[PDB]
């Protein structure tokens, strides 16, 4: 069924992972090549040998980038200036601007296809498929759709400075302006801080990895220089190259056997209330609605 | 050679990993018995694919753990109070008491045992074989020995208040009333929030998960609640454990592809500043003092 | 032969044996006295000939050196060739060895910093026998090395034929200049080795001027030898073990196949940056043609 | 194929890099006998050891040549003078009208031919071939055409006091005059001082070694002396080469094994911006234009 968003691209490259019913509607190819984000999960595990697993992206922001260069979902506003979309296939960018909800970019990706020869020999037919896959898609991750089954269950605030109280800041109220299928990204691939299942409260990480801000999820930390994580034909792309001189063979060799804690920056932020009376644990995606 | 600590333990279990030069000179299965550490190692990635390891250690406390259980490594004043030596092997406490320069717990220790009717025979050399061991060890950590190949390459503080400035502050100053065994152990177990090789700073971790107290070497956040980390055949013990109630079968069936992101606490904390001119990826383990 | 001032390094302490890493090109009579390998790792340098033809076929070659440092390379790291005054900073003269710290106090004629050298060998037991004569020899071969470069032995064979000057503001009228009184500081050994690796802006054999390239590559500066450009940004040149130090490594992503492929028999243009700075005046009563080192003096 | 220029040469000897693909459009040995250029590689490097080939041309022009004889590319006004292209077989002089875009020239070349006794029987078809062959070769290098695969990803410059703000000066208002075939050939050869690559600024060269001007790319040096440059049947020359009276046959010897660094004086001049988003690596000859 290929259950990724960018999965309809043809002229007018998916991961395995598109076929799970992960509930991410995008796949890890896609997520890097687009999002720069790699699905993860989270295995929650508890003081006896019981585990739930609770998906999480690490963002392949690099140190050095700064800027837009470290916005991984912009805004609506700004999703133009950080994707460079003119570059992308017509059909990549029709999807990007149904994604963020954006009509007359859409009217216009339609509009200009009209002048071509071909648009009613077929390539109509082509347009009209991608574009019906796509609504479909964001239909599925829309809670507001014509008798949508939405799940009340987990409170999702991405504000924790008065998240115990059963509200969120102006974090949230940002979050709320995103796309139905732009908030399942960002609920998916930013685990929170502080998951309250029932009464019991957990918390993940000590501090957030990354910001919603005007600009969008960022992954930028709240304070201080950015975490260190390590990272077309025919496009000269040149990058600054962090190496190491050393000879590494008998360090290695030495530190064999011992597990590995990654390097990467998952994504932490914000706070989850999963109600008393939850739902939690299906597999078949009812979209969250906070 | 089983180079650890704790392998002379004899009345008057060490995992496989402690006869690995891994410099820890204490085996995993002591560590999480005694300090409530798992060692860990830190693959430090390039932009590129060469890597070297760095070694950091887990915590095992709990979330709900409060006072003296939270303290991993316990300063000279409060170790008495952290660790109840009066449970352990009576080598076990000469060791602990060895580790910690307590000379007037070492000559009572010595004393006590001296008015047995084995002291003489089969008893005083294996306690003498003990406290051998135990003080080459500690003389191959101390970096104030007789002819220590001590090194001032790598300069780690444990606040970074004003560490870029070469400074230290109380954390730092308190370091130092530490032992050699104990100060490795802190630096092999502590990883450092940013590591300044040259003029480059990699900043590990956006906070630190410990802090180094006047009651020891802390796992408490800084700020906020504490971290969620999950985890003496005749003793009754009361665990509390936090039992998740639900099926996961088919949530872990769903997103089993996907990479585990661990859920584990790390100890991070402080700054590394590695010279200009160094000998890092060496494994001969010397001293390496401040 | 084997006429590199570090092809006498050796290990004072007789357990460890120490080779050195000296190219094959050292054993050649060129007049660089250092290796290539030595001057790609101190003096960062690579050492070239530079071919200056006549009209016709038949050429007269020179010797040139390409300096290694990179573009983002900013304050210390752009001296090659440091001044007597900032040689120990630059060079961080600790982590060397104990020959190299001997060769380098000599080579800018830091008595003092020798005489300490031999002070702290002369406490261990060792420094009697197989010691001391090895540091005799490499004391020996150094001080041969220098005093064949050294114009102001006590016979030597300064030629005054060849005019090199630093400064170009007057370099017409046989003036110098502050970098050419600079240049007069350094030691016999400095004085070829900038001579050997520095080729002048404006050759000018009889009357005849010879532009060799438009603007200087390097300065002599009170620094050093600096591997820095009078003006503007620094030209682009692309570039010890159980050592960790970063690298910041600039990587082309392209796949440059097809354009690799497409140039396929044209002649490459070098992209390395050598070192051009100077006047060199030559008399009318030259001789250059000379095969035989000589010190060169001014 | 024969994508030269002067290909076409018969009455109304180009080296084989004709068949090449490789942009140019003119041989090194037609190069140097008309433009007094040539084809050089000029392999920008990395830190990595890796590159992509751009091309450079050095100049011909020798040490004591002044006035028209130091121009490599002259204007469209004086091409009559610097050139002499009248010396040519007409079908050269005809392609160079071609080149410079004079149709004056072209049309009464086209006059003088229709007297002639053969011009109906069998020259049309000559003139006319050589006609459309070039201007066909000139209308793929022009990139203002109907249907134009122009490229506009780079920048070129060759005033550089304003360059880096994306705008030009003087030297790029008499540059933007010329044909499609010489704007090409000047970018082509002349490589940039600086090369900005998206953000980063490579400088390959310190000063111009070629100065454009009214009387076209002249190969003055624009401070001081002109640079030293070591390089008609029945017409004897009245040519006056360098003394060098030395042995110079051992010396050689004694510096035979080291690296030789060409004397060549290349063509450099301006400043090259490059944005992101761009294909050049691709091998389909992209007009380029500004
Ligand atoms: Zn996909
Ligand atoms: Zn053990
Ligand atoms: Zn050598």
């Amino acid at each position: 069924v290929n259950r990724c968003i960018f999965a309809s691209i043809v002229s007018f490259p998916c991961s395995p992972d598109a076929y799970h019913d992960d509930g991410w509607f995008i796949c890890n190819n896609h997520l890097i090549k687009r999002f720069k984000m790699s699905k993860m999960v989270l295995p929650i595990f508890d003081e006896d040998d019981n585990q739930f697993k609770m998906t999480i992206a690490r963002h392949l922001v690099g140190n050095k980038e700064r800027g837009i260069k470290r916005i991984l979902i912009p805004s609506a506003t700004n999703y133009q200036d950080v994707f460079n979309l003119n570059s992308m296939m017509q059909a990549e960018q029709l999807i990007f601007h149904l994604i963020y909800n954006n009509e007359n970019a859409v009217n216009t990706i339609c509009d200009n296809l009209k002048y071509t020869e071909g648009f009613t020999s077929n390539t109509q037919r082509v347009i009209h498929s991608v574009y019906a896959t796509t609504k479909s898609i964001l239909d599925t991750t829309n809670p507001n759709t014509f008798c949508s089954r939405v799940s009340r269950d987990e409170l999702r605030f991405f504000d924790v400075t008065n998240a115990r109280a059963l509200r969120g800041g102006a974090g949230d109220q940002l979050f709320n302006n995103y796309s139905g299928f732009l908030q399942n990204l960002i609920r998916r691939a930013v685990a929170p801080e502080y998951l309250q299942i029932d009464t019991e409260e957990l918390r993940f990480r000590n501090c957030a990895t990354c910001i919603i801000d005007e600009t969008g999820l960022v992954a930028s930390v709240p304070d201080g220089p950015e975490l260190y994580n390590p990272i077309q034909p025919n496009r000269l792309q040149i990058r600054n190259v962090l190496k190491f001189e050393g000879d590494t063979r008998e360090l290695d060799r030495t530190l064999s056997g011992y597990e590995e804690y990654p390097t990467y920056v998952p994504l932490f932020l914000g706070y989850q209330i999963i109600n008393s009376e939850n739902n939690f644990l299906r597999n078949d995606f009812i979209p969250r609605a906070n």
